[PDB]
């Protein structure tokens, strides 16, 4: 079901909950005054989400989330990222560099504070009311300079919702020795997953295990050998109960961003410029680079990440534009907006049609430079690997100037370090010279010369407009073509060749602008921020936040829906649930991402499922939901009817994509790894018995 709901709206969503099949009391999940499920959710390093599954404080999140650790850990010997890692005991546990949890211990509605603050600040257009800086002030001399020394491990923020209609104080504490404690194999971490991200059906087990350690006293304390295992106030019991067509699911976590509250106009923009520009620059990047992938396997290792990434947001675009042009996204938010109008005017109110005009004019003001500057992105600033390579720093360039030859070779000695890391062992100039002659192309039939800019006016007014020859004459004159041509550089420095250097002249001009547009663009938020208060506001005021919830902020949510499969296309039906079939049907030895580890096709070849398997003896693997969830959630915990732990959430499919603007009850789902599976893992895979006899596990 729609909505990423706040803690304080369960009490207005809780009889919709019921209706699908909730059973547990509200004040069992969330409480202000007291211990509840809440409390058993983390804002695992930042941007994932993770859940304390124990009385000595281990904590489940997904396998992509626990990755650049458990790959810090791998040592060529000890692979742990290949072959996974179970810490026999407790103080096997490893612990980690530059990792945090956060648990949310209090949330305080402050909006007439904040409001009453507001007030006394003259300038109408202020944008104060959105500024961190100044809701963090407002924050401090809430709970008191000086509230973080006399209260250890604490701290407090207050944050905007409804486009400053409401204000919310968060009240965190941060736990900073997080010790990886398990983690499956990336064959079952990853599997399938470049091919299969965004897809159901799934069949990727991803999750990642670790324990947040404390000072005796169960406070938030940084690694030390002397920390022991925290007790939580409260942890997830982990059902074996399974998961059925139309059985109730709801989650918690932390999602990023939603734009619910778009104008038409705002959706026409997203789809016209910033999703078709994305999408045709990356076919073109992505066409040179699949060309020169396999023609050269060499190439194909070298790129692959690249290839990858770029192919992450592409396929994220197409499943938006799919659901702009199918789903009515732009109807829905004409209708939305059509409907507050007719409202306001019968309310004698005209400020609400203010607002949507306001917004109406900007974006259509703006269209041209915001064009431009999504041009400049996509083409260039993403497009381009050599747009990225090294400029001197003012520091650097005034070295090279005058006098000092140690102070010259230090300059050069770091810039080296740059070139180096610029033009890595995965960086190869000729690909980079196909992709930058492609994209150019384009850029430059879409970009007239009055708005280029400056380097790549040289192309009309120098080489004739042969884009081929003023790339190869970047690369061919350049410092940073070549190993040999930087070295000649380093051995006999100068201001004046970096000065001249069309390579760096591309670099420095093509930032110059990217910045200048980032510039001239800064200002029309402005107005449709202000604006966008008045509309929100005005769409509360109508109709409530009964069924209007707040745009994601990275702040704790619940959503809530049901366990429900659905048809992506005529004649096509996808069920609920995967299984370890799916796995086994999938089995590729000669690709890596579809790698089947020998424990697990052990496992499937005896029916050794035990009490994990469903009935009908099948091995489950993950399962899908109606719950409303976007970037953000990776790793949030799953709970059924009575708040017992059944998965973790691990993706959405393509089709839901445009969720973010409108929620699709029939396309989107949550796609989410079947807590059983995890067990299974854990037991028949690592072996790692003690974890299992941590958690509470209930029939």
């Amino acid at each position: 079901d729609e909505g990423m709901w706040l803690m304080q709206q369960l009490g207005r969503k809780y009889a919709q909950m019921k209706e699908r099949g909730l059973k547990m009391k509200e004040y069992d999940l969330y409480n202000p005054n007291g211990t509840s499920l809440k409390d058993a959710v983390v804002l695992f390093d930042g941007g994932c989400t993770g859940e304390v599954v124990s009385d000595r404080g281990l904590v489940l999140t997904n396998h992509h989330c626990g990755y650049d650790m458990i790959q810090a850990h791998s040592t060529l010997e000890h692979n742990y990222l290949e072959n996974g890692f179970w810490a026999m005991r407790e103080a096997d546990e490893l612990p980690n560099k530059d990792i945090s949890v956060v648990f949310i211990d209090k949330i305080e509605d402050v909006t007439d504070y904040v409001k009453k603050e507001l007030k006394a600040i003259k300038d109408p257009n202020s944008m104060d009311y959105l500024s961190p800086k100044y809701l963090q002030k407002l924050a401090d001399k809430k709970a008191g300079k000086n509230f973080s020394a006399k209260n250890p491990g604490l701290s407090v923020e207050i944050k905007a919702f409804y486009g400053g209609n409401l204000y919310l104080m968060f009240t965190k504490k941060t736990y900073t020795d997080v010790r990886l404690v398990g983690a499956p194999p990336s064959s079952i971490g990853k599997f399938g997953a470049d091919t299969d991200n965004w897809i159901w059906p799934r069949h990727t087990g991803d999750f990642s295990i670790f324990r947040i350690y404390a000072d005796k006293n169960g406070n938030p304390a940084p690694y030390s050998e002397d920390n022991v295992p925290l007790k939580p106030k409260r942890f997830f019991n982990i059902s074996l109960g399974g998961v059925q067509e139309n059985d109730y699911a709801m989650i918690m976590g932390f999602p990023g961003t939603t734009h619910r509250y778009f104008t038409a106009s705002e959706v026409d923009e997203w789809k016209s410029i910033d999703n078709d520009i994305r999408i045709r620059m990356r076919d073109i990047r992505q066409g040179v680079m699949l060309r020169e992938m396999l023609a050269d396997p060499q190439i194909k290792i070298m790129y692959s990440a690249k290839y990858a990434a770029s192919q992450n947001a592409y396929k994220r675009a197409i499943g938006a534009n799919w659901a702009i042009k199918t789903r009515g996204l732009r109807q829905n938010k004409q209708a939305m907006q059509d409907r507050l109008i007719a409202w306001g005017a019968k309310q004698g109110t005209p400020r609400y049609e203010e607002a949507v005009h306001e917004i109406d004019a900007t974006v259509a003001k703006r269209a041209d430079l915001r064009r431009r500057y999504w041009m400049i992105e996509e083409g260039i600033i993403r497009g381009i690997e050599f747009a990225r390579s090294p400029i001197p720093t003012e520091d650097e360039t005034k070295a090279l100037q005058g006098n000092d030859a140690s102070a010259r070779k230090e300059a050069i000695d770091k810039i080296r370090t740059r070139y180096s890391k610029f033009a890595n062992k995965d960086y190869s100039a000729e690909v980079d010279k196909k992709v930058a002659v492609a994209m150019l192309t384009e850029y430059l039939k879409e970009i007239p010369y009055e708005n280029l800019p400056l380097h790549l006016r040289l192309v009309k007014d120098r080489f004739a407009g042969d884009v081929q020859a003023y790339v190869d004459d970047i690369f061919a004159r350049s410092v940073f073509g070549s190993e040999a041509q930087f070295d000649a550089f380093a051995a006999v420095p100068s201001v004046e060749k970096l000065a001249e250097d069309p390579m760096v002249l591309f670099a420095s001009s093509v930032f110059d602008e990217y910045r200048k547009l980032y510039n001239e663009l800064r200002p029309y938020d402005d107005p449709i921020l202000r604006a966008q208060r008045t509309y929100i506001a005005g769409l509360l005021e109508m109709d409530g936040d009964q069924d209007q919830f707040p745009d994601a902020n990275l702040t704790l949510r619940f959503t809530y829906g049901q366990v429900k499969g659905y048809s992506p296309r005529d004649n096509v039906y996808y069920g609920h649930q995967t299984t370890l079939d799916g796995v086994m049907e999938k089995e590729d030895p000669d690709n890596w991402e579809f790698v089947v580890d020998p424990k697990l096709k052990a496992v499937y070849e005896r029916k050794d499922f035990g009490r994990y398997a469903d009935r009908s003896g099948r091995m489950p693997v993950a399962f899908c939901a109606t719950t409303h969830t976007t970037g953000g959630n990776s790793g949030s915990p799953v709970m059924n009817a009575n708040g017992e732990l059944i998965g973790l959430n691990f993706d959405r499919n393509w089709e839901g994509v445009g969720g973010d603007i409108q929620y699709l009850a029939d396309y989107q789902r949550s796609i989410i790894v079947d807590i059983r599976y995890v067990l299974l893992v854990i037991d028949k895979v690592g072996g790692c018995q003690r974890l299992l006899d941590e958690m509470n596990i209930v029939p």
